[PDB]
C-alpha cells in the first residue's frame, strides 16, 4: 500500500513537472519576444532545473525544449565565449542552426529565411569580433549566396553592406515572428489558463 | 491596451510562480522525509530558481521558503565545507538553528527537542571531523546540558555516549516527524491537488 501511495505521488509530481515545463517554455518565448532579457535569463534557469527533475517527455515537450534551447543560443549569438556543444568550436549561432534544422516543424518560407539569416550572422559575428580565421572555419561548417560571404571573409570587410541587409536585428525580428506563432499555440497550457482565470476573477 | 495585456500576463505568471513554489516546497519536504536525497537536491535547485523569478511573497510563502532552507542546511549538516551565511564561520547546523528559532511557528515540545538536538549535533559534527577548536567556537555561539558538552569538547572524546543518546539519526527522525505535519498541511496545494486528480482519473 505504501509503495502504491509513493507511486501515485511520483506520477502526480511527473504530471505537475510537465505542466511547469509547459508554463516555463511559454514564459521563456514571451520574454524572448518582448526583449525582457533578465526575465529570459531567470526563466531559462527555472526551465533547465525543472527538466532535470523530469524523466519522461512527450514528443511535444521535447519539441518545446528544443525551441527553448534555440532561443537561448540565439540570445547568446554574439557571446562567442559560450560553449553550447561538446565540440568547443561550435559557435552559439551554429548551435542554434543545428537545432533549427532538427526541430520537427514545417519548413515554410519563414523557416528558410530564419535559417539563411542565422547562417549569415554566424559568419558576421566572427568578423565583428575580428576573428577572421574563425569566420572562415564557421563558413566551411555551414556552407551564389556562399560566394559573396567567402569574398567578404577574405576581404576582412566586417562592416559590409551585406551584413546590414541581412542584419542581426532582421534575424531577431523574423525569429520573434516565429515565436509569436509558438506563443499563441500554448498560451492555452494548464498553468497559464488557470493563472489567467484567477487574475480575471480578481478584476 | 498592450501595457494592460502585459500587466495581466505578469500577474498570471506571478500566480503560476506562487503555485509552483508551493508545489516545489511540498515535494522538497516529501523528499527529505523519504530520504530520497538526489530528488531533494534536484528539487532544491528548482525551488531556488523559481524563487529568483518571484518578487512578492505572502507570509505563508516566506514561512514555506524558511522551512525549505532549514531542511537544506540539516541535509548539509555534516558538510562543514558548506557556507550558508555571509559569516563564513557559521556551520550548516548553526545556520539551521538560526532559521528554526526565526520561523513563525508554535514552540511546542517537538520544536524544543529539535532545537536541543541541533545544538548537540552542531558540536558533535565538529568533534567527528577532528575540529576540536571549532567545536569550542560553535559551543560559544550556541551556549547542566551546557557543562557536559564543554566537558566532552575539552576531553576530545568524539565517540562519547552522549552523542549516541542524542544522535544525528535521532535529530533527523524528529525533524522527519515535524516534516510529516508540514506535508499534511499542503498536500492540499493547487498544483498537487490538480495533478492527483489527473492521476486518479487515469486509473
Ligand atoms: O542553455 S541551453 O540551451 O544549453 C539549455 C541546456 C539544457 C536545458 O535543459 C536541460 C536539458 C534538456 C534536454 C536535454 C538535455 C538537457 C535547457 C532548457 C531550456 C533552455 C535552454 C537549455
Ligand atoms: O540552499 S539554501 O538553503 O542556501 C537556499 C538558498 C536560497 C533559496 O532560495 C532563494 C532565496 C529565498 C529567500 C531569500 C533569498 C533567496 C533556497 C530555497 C529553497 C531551499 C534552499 C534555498
Ligand atoms: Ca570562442
Ligand atoms: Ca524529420
Ligand atoms: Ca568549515
Ligand atoms: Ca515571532
Amino acid at each position: 500500500e505504501e509503495e502504491e501511495d509513493a507511486g501515485l505521488v511520483a506520477e502526480a509530481e511527473a504530471v505537475a513537472a510537465g505542466w511547469m515545463l509547459d508554463f516555463l517554455c511559454l514564459s521563456l518565448c514571451r520574454a524572448f519576444r518582448d526583449g525582457r532579457s533578465e526575465d529570459f535569463r531567470r526563466t531559462r534557469n527555472s526551465a533547465e532545473a525543472i527538466i532535470h527533475g523530469l524523466s519522461s517527455l512527450t514528443a511535444c515537450q521535447l519539441r518545446t525544449i528544443y525551441i527553448c534551447q534555440f532561443l537561448t543560443r540565439i540570445a547568446a549569438g554574439k557571446t562567442l565565449d559560450a560553449q553550447f556543444e561538446n565540440d568547443e568550436r561550435i559557435t552559439p549561432l551554429e548551435s542554434a542552426l543545428m537545432i533549427w534544422g532538427s526541430i520537427e516543424k514545417e519548413h515554410d518560407k519563414l523557416h528558410e529565411e530564419i535559417q539563411n539569416l542565422i547562417k549569415i550572422q554566424a559568419i558576421a559575428v566572427c568578423m565583428e569580433n575580428g576573428n577572421f580565421k574563425e569566420a572562415e572555419e564557421v563558413f566551411e561548417r555551414i556552407f551564389p549566396f556562399k560566394s559573396k560571404l567567402l569574398m567578404i571573409i577574405s576581404q576582412k570587410d566586417t562592416f559590409h553592406s551585406f551584413f546590414q541587409h541581412f542584419s542581426y536585428n532582421h534575424m531577431m525580428e523574423k525569429i520573434k515572428s516565429y515565436v509569436n506563432y509558438v506563443l499563441s499555440e500554448k498560451s492555452s497550457t494548464f498553468l497559464m489558463k488557470a493563472a489567467a482565470k484567477v487574475v480575471e476573477s480578481k478584476r
